[PDB]
């Protein structure tokens, strides 16, 4: 499923991603745009062994079981299946984690590169929310 702007705003905070660890939500819609252009079944396979799964592209080595990839450590407790759904709840719990894990919003390569210093409040202007 490819999602709008203002539609992946409102599932994300429905999921209580707004101000989630001090990340506005802009930051999370952002995040999503540039990893996965809101596409919940990108999938980014890398030459590491370690695969990429869903809309915000988390990696298969740390987060995610998919059973192929080289010390794998599975924290989200999930087969990384679970991150090609068209609901984003399964993506949304890792995600959370991640950022519970010791990291920020810098696991996410591109919202480093793309978002961060950016106005991420664009992200979700004229939205319903």
């Amino acid at each position: 499923k490819v999602f709008g702007r203002c539609e992946l705003a409102a599932a994300m905070k429905r999921h209580g991603l707004d101000n989630y660890r001090g990340y506005s939500l802009g930051n999370w819609v952002c995040a999503a745009k540039f990893e996965s252009n809101f596409n919940t079944q990108a999938t980014n396979r890398n030459t590491d062994g370690s695969t990429d799964y869903g809309i915000l592209q988390i990696n298969s080595r740390w987060w995610c079981n998919d059973g192929r990839t080289p010390g794998s450590r599975n924290l989200c407790n999930i087969p990384c299946s679970a991150l090609l759904s068209s609901d984003i709840t399964a993506s949304v719990n890792c995600a959370k984690k991640i950022v519970s894990d010791g990291n920020g919003m810098n696991a996410w390569v591109a919202w480093r590169n793309r978002c961060k210093g950016t106005d991420v409040q664009a992200w979700i202007r004229g939205c319903r929310l």
